[PDB]
């Protein structure tokens, strides 16, 4: 007879619509136990021994550090797989390829454009698999951001986080869907265009009538922003995107500049400002210089001011990439005694 | 801000008493998770770096050994001092050794006659100081034993624990508490003179009253035995003790032989034979042929018959002495998240 | 006076021609020893605090994964050197590189084109260096498969094993010498166009003299299958490979289907099938999918029947890849007493 | 050639006069530094791998759980062999053991009466050994105390420090020779019976006069008190020891109470208490109660005003007993590189 | 299917005779490859994660370091187990206790007066259990031993081993059968009164008619001595023990003195002399002085002189405990491959 | 209060410019202390459980296996991160990068063109972070030189080291700084064309007044090499470069064959060959082929004769690259005990 007890032991994380609210809390506190047991000095090797594949389809370095520098922590060995080492399902089925990296190694990270890349894995390995980012997910990012406002705030439900620019990219997505499952109001403050699609909005009302969460989809700034804790953004355009210069145009009105964070009326220590990095927030890059050369330029989805002001955590919120990683890994593959979430 | 969440953290165990059912559940249900991850070469380096005092102002070494090895499972050296090494409380107070123990050692056992030493201990160390026997308590045995339970039954509460024999010994005093704390109903069956004492008697009547356990006191060996899934017993005199002829006199009718396993009424597989040992069940000890000579007894508390049939579990028992240890001292001291029993 | 005593510590395996038949035994009993160490969970870290550089000129993926998992077991930290990190003997002679290496790395893995880059490494380094596969040889995949065969069989010696296809391929070359020094009877099936060479041929016949292994090569697919304990199988085509559809002509009579496994006569308990993979058994690839389009062949030298049988052992095969790799280094480096092999 | 440089390594520890200040001062220092990197959890594993003999050829367990604990932290297993486990020069001599255990030891701790025997140890042996306390020199124990010193003050030389009661008995020696080669003020409130004998006041005033520490002998307590920083005490009399009340009688006026701290002159924040330990401050010891009940003494060397007052520091130099040994034992034994002094 | 080869793994080593002449050459070659290991740094944790219960029922302390020593060399813990922590069949039997430590514990360590302890702890625990010294065997130490004389000649084979004096003491016992088993001629020169038993003689006997072994007993100096390659000794008399002023005088002629080296005919770089220890052959004890007091002996069973001589290995032979220990627990435990002795 | 004292603890390394000869020295002394341990196996584990980011903007393949396996040694884990992985500038910030870095590793190497970036990650990472070579400055290459010159030579100051060939590379340049720096004479040995630039020149100048350094920069071979200890040179012309044949035909007569090693007038036991690799001294290259059939060379700036000599010390100092990486390593981030340089 099994007598091991532990909810999450051998699963996957591929969507964070997977787990409950319950699920995600608990590997969210955990990450913030682990953060203090790190800071302290305290050992906690859970999974001494441990071989990990990290597997990366495109590359993804910030994504990397975090899974390595936390395999390493818990005592197990991460070797990188980039895409001129592995490209699944092009020579090899990515069955075939599963099974033999399930055969080798403890847990599998995998950051790819097919979800349905992550789910054979998932399937045929016999191991724990993680989604570091998808074209349709992205659980590791949400761990680390929600760990953030927990780590600010003290207490989730209720809460209201605004997304401000492109309503539609994969992380807006994730925010809608996963405030929506652990109770945080959700704002997508967006051009008309760049709301989120039916599809997406479904998913998250589904969950936040269970859970009591608000959410909002507005092209307009004043009414998304207002009562808002957390004002986040990300990058409006890619390295030379297709319709370059009609996303700028639609996007620069949504910029989070620090009337924004005004327009909030949200008091000084109740308001904090997240990205998921890169920013685009001055002009110290070769992008940053190119960009300001052919269009004037200088800052784009938030300026400098509000980068460095106050009320940033990005830093704080990068670095719980890690600290997310590290609790979920070790929920997962650490044979930890988790009789109830 | 302090984001760490264990209950047990930093807790010592001197009293079964001071736990709750869930909390002592839980304990179990590690200790049997715990001894799986070791059957399996799964790695639990917990207490990695640690110092742990070992204190026995008697000898004591099963208690010891467990503690050990238990103490090495989890990555923390144990440095044992016996009568000849410490005497608490002779020429320097309690208090102050505490102290000092306490500054280099990151946690504590304590095998001694007064339960008073063990809280100053406690109070006064600042580490988790674990009660390996009092006068008073013996929680490090009753973990193992309800484990063994457990490990054979699953499901505690409704079961019937029956000790035979003296009592008044403190083993029966713990298990009698200890199943009222659990649900588990307790028969003591001994000598009216072998009661135990009014307020073992009262303690664990407040307890059953709010867990449901039936508690029976009876020196009746039919109603005593009825409905028993576990037959429990301990020796029945102990080191040259004094009224040594009327305690054997007394006890004898409460053997535990096949006859007495046969009144409980029990089928095969919902009934087993539990002794914390040393056990007196045959002539294989020095001690047991002077007693063949002066007394013609061949066996004592337990038949050879009884202790080597189909329904011991002593031997398990006792190798659980040793994964409830690791349980009580993982949670107590690994810094563990465990943020809800 | 050196009383270690190690026949394989210190030595490089370039070539399974350099080594006896109870060499070969020794390394693939061991690696069979270890697998089930490591499903015990039983430590084994005999390479302790050494560093292992691997060298790749070509991407090589599967033989990476293995040797960077059994380092790890091992307790060495292996680093990875691809084709953008080295070239050796393009700038800077192969030779002062070997020097180099070798004066801060303990042992080298080097797969490359070309045999004399293996030899200059291991006679300039002065460290052991493993050949993953060159142009000439590939030695941990004949450990990994002989390997495979006494998982499935015990004694090596007598059993007949059975390659099909290109008799020209590396791997075919490999096996053929291999089973020759192990007294293996190797059946090559193969068009006449693609026969082992004369070198090859003589190479092993040599061998077998001695080991009265029985060489037979034919284009006779009933003579060939017939008494087979090992149908073995690997790729017609390779990546842009010139001659394309005059290789898939001539090779498609000698796919490996149910019908070539019913050949052999061989009962069900004594037969195996095996293929050092990728294999091309479906449908699931881009590649798979380009050749259904142009030209409806839907599965080549394995069809999924077979692929997914009772048969199959191609995935164990591969995982053993790992143990044997693992055997083989810890055989040469990790200073372990073996007076006699 | 060998480019190893490190001042302290291989040499024994077996009385403080043969070390000078700088080095008895940078001993105290890195102490205080290991001390830093134990509360952050600072990894400082000197001794990895090594063995250590810990030997007492009378009882002293809160020097061997120092050297314990300190082993540990190190990475150095410590073997305790008490008095009924080893006797020098009994029925081997002490120069044939010394061989064996520095051919299986790598570190030697002797605590035992014969200075003769430490030397020995020292000169066979061909391992560091570490003087635990003989009837000649206490050098762990000054490493102790002057760390606590300086962890309070910040700088030794021209600090003072008052000993009170036996000015004969080997504390009061050691901190008189020790605070000579230190430079700090020493001062021997003691009865003329009990001053130091000139062979002791003459070895420290050697020392004396080439670091400009002042020396006072006097059984003046206000003579001695003033310009105190540190008041230290030590007990009067042993365990039944010869001329108890004799002892007692003369002893007396000599008792640390908080006039006694008055006497000093001294402000508050420029002022310690220190006791090396066991203290009879109160009568919470079955010693304490025997005393009482036979001469209705409450307290002896200390009252418990003091004992317990914002004077105290008596527990943070216990701790720093195990500091002290710490970095002794990592200076000696570690391979760590120290150029200089 | 367990593919793990290892002829000594689980194995309990209680009497030389159990083991073959391959046998005990393997752990001898195995001793001096771990001694080379140890002497350049060489990582050996073959015992990694380990616990061994050490028990003594008599002190035995240079037995108990080399097995502490050892054991830490290869990663597993030792706790010893004293007289005062054990008395096995006193209060509980034997087997009782060895099914317990044998739960808890991965080996164990026996050393006491009674053989049939040691073979009901290797029946009853489950684990390796190893033969410290009992009144009939004493293997670890003719491990040392023969190590010792390999380590000096190579060839073991036509060596000639001659003990001088007591030819009945358990030494002199073990070398004979040992040497005979091994093929090395042994002498015993021994006072009539003091030859070996005829049951030793004829279980030597048995053993040298395989081997080649020549045997000789005489009290002829002379003739034993003549063709010794190493000149072994041990005490005369023990602590307190009767006939003492008789043995004294019959094996005062039997003393290894120069003139006995001189008596051998053997060249300087073919002669050694070994003595288990402790040896009295100086007035350097307590005991020594006792004896020159009363007796005006200076000397016993060797003389200082060849004591300090250039034929002196004693001390190489005393170190070799620790080596040949551990290449004992690490075959017998390790998991080693060892396939073929 | 921090007790802690280390003068390096937590410095950055970007420019040997920035430490005193005293702390040069020390890190010299340190790489080859630690040297010296590794080759007795001696433990170090200095930076247990750390993380550290090798950052290359271009490869590096030996500076990257030096910081690869120094950091192994210390019991740190490196992540390279090369010019497919990171970007620094490119589309984030230097400083959100090292900010982002410097939250997840320990430590930072950086190999890359602009000192900028190297005193932004210094500036804002938090972590030591080392230059593995920019356009300005090569600290690391420098450690590894004047370690092998003192390893050779003993005392530093006053010896004579010569750069022959290319003046203005960047080795030449930090060769001329630091020797200036260390009190050691530099020559400088070059067309006038490629004599060291003003700005270079004027910076050792300052130090060289200071430490007592000669300095000479003449085209002047005799003058040139005349009284040095040390010949060094590097690669004329790097990557297919720009004026190509200008340079070697400036060059050539700078060449070091025997007759240039001749005309230092230094003594066989006062001379060495230095050259930090690669090196074109043969045809042995796909590189040094091509060169033989456009231009007639089989060498160039070192003849094989010279590269093969008795003078030859580059091998050594290429594996000196690892152990003074690691002196450095250690210094700057195991939290020593170093409280004077
Ligand atoms: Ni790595
Ligand atoms: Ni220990």
């Amino acid at each position: 007879k099994d007598f091991r007890q532990n909810v999450f032991q051998g699963r996957s994380v591929l969507a964070e619509k997977d787990f409950s609210a319950a699920e995600l809390e608990y590997l969210i506190d955990f990450g913030l136990h682990l953060k203090a047991l790190k800071k302290a000095g305290i050992p906690h090797h859970y999974l001494e021994g441990k071989n990990i594949a990290l597997l990366f389809e495109k590359s993804s370095t910030r994504t990397r550090s975090a899974f390595t520098t936390a395999s390493i922590d818990l005592g197990a060995h991460p070797e990188y797989l980039g895409q001129n080492d592995i490209q699944l399902g092009k020579k090899e089925s990515t069955s075939d390829t599963a099974k033999v990296l399930g055969s080798m190694f403890d847990g599998i990270e995998f950051r790819g454009f097919k979800q349905s890349d992550a789910e054979i894995l998932a399937r045929d390995s016999g191991v724990p698999v993680w989604n570091g980012l998808t074209d349709e997910w992205h659980p590791t990012q949400m761990l680390a951001d929600f760990m953030t406002v927990k780590e600010n705030f003290g207490k989730l439900q209720g809460l209201t986080l605004t997304f401000m620019g492109d309503g539609r990219n994969n992380v807006a997505n994730s925010l809608l869907v996963t405030g929506a499952i652990l109770g945080v109001n959700i704002h997508i403050v967006a051009p008309k265009a760049l709301f989120p699609t039916e599809e997406t909005q479904n998913i998250a009302k589904g969950f936040a009538e269970k859970s009591g969460a608000k959410l909002v989809i507005t092209d307009d700034l004043d009414e998304g922003l207002k009562g808002s804790n957390v004002v986040y953004t990300d990058v409006w355009v890619s390295m030379g995107e297709s319709n370059w210069e009609e996303r700028v145009k639609e996007l620069t009105p949504y910029q989070v500049n620090m009337e924004a964070m005004k327009k909030t009326g949200t008091p000084d220590d109740q308001l904090i400002f997240m990205h998921c990095l890169p920013a685009f927030h001055n002009t110290d890059t070769q992008y940053g210089k190119e960009i300001k050369e052919k269009y004037g330029i200088t800052e784009m989805e938030v300026t400098d001011e509000v980068f460095t002001s106050k009320y940033a955590r990005q830093f704080e919120e990068a670095e719980n990439r890690m600290h997310s990683i590290k609790a979920m890994m070790a929920a997962t593959l650490g044979n930890l005694f988790i009789p109830r979430v």
